[PDB]
């Protein structure tokens, strides 16, 4: 990961992890990956403009002890290229659940069943500007 | 350290880091280290309210290539246990600044010469609430 990478967080279920940052004006992808550290993750989440052949897609994904799971891909996509954009994240024993912009919401399986968050890592086209904890 | 730790900041001369937190009910002290990795900080501040004989004092040194520098300590203590505090750091070459609550400003030598500031980590009786940059 280019973009910032955090540990210990500490998240636990029902708290909000609030990320704000900066898309870039030539923006072709960017991932936040959450989760236990970085063999194991609850959640990649992979916004595409124009990367891999999608357009304006949403992926999301795990990833267990080293091994990637089934992607799934999302019906929504409220992301510009050029602009700011904000996502809060929250959890429990079954579900990720994360709002984007514009009051748009989904819901990606807890695969790894994990009970805390404590890495978080960001790359591509996407810079982190805020992150705070509630 | 026990506290969050983050990397890949590219924090460049003249831009804002902002840390609010809170301050355990019964701090003892709290660490917020700035610089390259764990063995090259260009300042360790250590807010000591009570530990290693020292009362409301704030700590300050360098640490470059493992070895630690010359302390220093600062007269004003801004901090309160059980209360919400925000710090600001900005740093040039010469100088790293760093603005405390309630107005309180102070400057550190700049004793490594570092480009950018990629690491941080915070440890001890402070959780982190938001980071911001600007
Ligand atoms: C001269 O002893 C050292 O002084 C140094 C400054 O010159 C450091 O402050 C260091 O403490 C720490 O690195 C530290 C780390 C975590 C926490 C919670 C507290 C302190 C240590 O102080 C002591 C006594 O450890």
């Amino acid at each position: 990961a280019c973009g910032l990478v955090a540990s210990n967080l500490n998240l636990k279920p029902g708290e909000c992890l609030r990320v704000r940052g900066e898309v870039a004006p030539d923006a072709k992808s960017f991932v936040l990956n959450l989760g236990k550290d970085s063999n194991n993750l609850c959640l990649h989440f992979n916004p595409r403009f124009n990367a891999h052949g999608d357009a304006n897609t949403i992926v999301c994904n795990s990833k267990d002890g080293g091994a990637w799971g089934t992607e799934q891909r999302e019906a929504v996509f409220p992301f510009q290229p050029g602009s700011v954009a904000e996502v809060c994240i929250t959890f429990d024993q079954a579900n990720l659940t994360v709002k984007l912009p514009d009051g748009y919401e989904f819901k990606f399986p807890n695969r790894l069943n994990l009970e805390a968050i404590n890495y978080m890592a960001a790359d591509g086209d996407f810079k982190i500007k805020c992150v705070a904890f509630d």
